[PDB]
C-alpha cells in the first residue's frame, strides 16, 4: 500500500555560449563551463534521430540522483542536444586498471569496491535499477574517488514493485534471471557488481574470454562461474561467488557489501596478495546548484 512521492529534482538548461569545448575525448568533449557573472570555470565532459529520447531519459535519471559515488549532471543544452557532466579526468576505471596494472595495490582495489557499493546502495534507496553496471561504467575523478556512470538502461521501480520486466543488453554482466526472463532487480545489479569486482581483481581481463554470449546462460545453469583471480584470498572470492547465486535473494545486499569490503580495507594485505603492493577553476563537487 505504499504510494509515490513527487520528484522535485531541477533540470538545468545551459546556454551554448557558456561552455567551451577544448579537446575530443571519445562524440564526448573535455571542456569548461563558465556560467555568466559567476567568476567560476568548471571542468566538464560535453556529450554531443528521434531515438534524442534516450539522452533525455538519461538526463532525467542523472538529474534525480545526488551522491558522491554517482556521476554529477550539470545540465543539458538544447541545440541541434548536449549533456553536460563533471569532467572525470582519469576516464573509465576498466581502462585505468589495465593501464596502471603494475601500480595498483590492495588499498586502491578494496576502496574502489567500497565506493561502487556505496553508489549502488544509494541507487537502491532511490528505487533505481541500473542494469549496466561494469568496470567500463565507473569513472575515475582521482585514484581515491570513483563514481558510477551510464544511466541509459536504468529504470525507476514503483514503491511496491520488486521487478523491472524488459521488452541489446550486455550478457556477460547480467544475472541469470535477466538473461532467461528479462527480469531486473537490485539483486540482479548485485550480480553485475560481482562481475565488476572480478574485472578489477584481474586488472581488467575480459569475463568468459572467447566464449560467445549465446553460450553463457547454459554455462551458468550448469553451475559454473568466473574463476578465482590469482590475487584474491578465499575471503574475497567467496563474496564474488555469493553475488552469483541463482537464488537472487541469497545474494548479498549492497549495504552488506559496503560493510564487508570496508572491514577488508582496514587490513588490505590480509585479503589481496599482490606483487609489489586557473585561479577561478572549481570542480563540480564544489559548485552547488540549489
Ligand atoms: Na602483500
Amino acid at each position: 500500500a505504499m504510494g509515490e512521492a513527487p520528484n522535485q529534482a531541477l533540470l538545468r538548461i545551459l546556454k551554448e555560449t557558456e561552455f567551451k569545448k577544448i579537446k575530443v575525448l571519445g562524440t564526448v568533449y573535455k571542456g569548461l563551463w563558465i556560467p555568466e557573472g559567476e567568476k567560476v570555470k568548471i571542468p566538464v565532459a560535453i556529450k554531443e534521430s528521434p531515438k534524442n529520447k534516450e539522452i533525455l531519459d538519461e538526463a532525467y535519471v542523472m538529474a534525480s540522483v545526488d551522491n558522491p559515488h554517482v556521476c554529477r549532471l550539470l545540465g543539458i543544452c538544447l541545440t541541434s542536444v548536449q549533456l553536460i557532466t563533471q569532467l572525470m579526468p582519469f576516464g573509465c576505471l576498466l581502462d585505468y586498471v589495465r593501464e596502471h596494472k603494475d601500480n595498483i595495490g590492495s588499498q586502491y582495489l578494496l576502496n574502489w569496491c567500497v565506493q561502487i557499493a556505496k553508489g549502488m546502495n544509494y541507487l537502491e534507496d532511490r528505487r533505481l535499477v541500473h542494469r549496466d553496471l561494469a568496470a567500463r561504467n565507473v569513472l575515475v575523478k582521482t585514484p581515491q574517488h570513483v563514481k558510477i556512470t551510464d544511466f541509459g538502461l536504468a529504470k525507476l521501480l514503483g514503491a511496491e514493485e520488486k521487478e523491472y520486466h524488459a521488452e541489446k543488453v550486455p550478457i556477460k554482466w547480467m544475472a541469470l534471471e535477466s538473461i532467461l526472463h528479462r527480469i531486473y532487480t537490485h539483486q540482479s545489479d548485485v550480480w553485475s557488481y560481482g562481475v565488476t569486482v572480478w574485472e578489477l581483481m584481474t586488472f581488467g581481463s575480459k569475463p568468459y574470454d572467447g566464449i560467445p554470449a549465446s553460450e553463457i546462460s547454459s554455462i551458468l545453469e550448469k553451475g559454473e562461474r568466473l574463476p578465482q583471480p590469482p590475487i584474491c584470498t578465499i575471503d574475497v572470492y567467496m563474496i564474488m561467488v555469493k553475488c552469483w547465486m541463482i537464488d537472487a535473494d541469497s545474494r548479498p545486499k549492497f549495504r552488506e557489501l559496503i560493510i564487508e569490503f570496508s572491514k577488508m580495507a582496514r587490513d588490505p594485505q590480509r585479503y589481496l596478495v599482490i606483487q609489489g603492493d586557473m585561479d577561478d577553476v572549481v570542480d563540480a563537487d564544489e559548485y552547488l546548484i540549489p
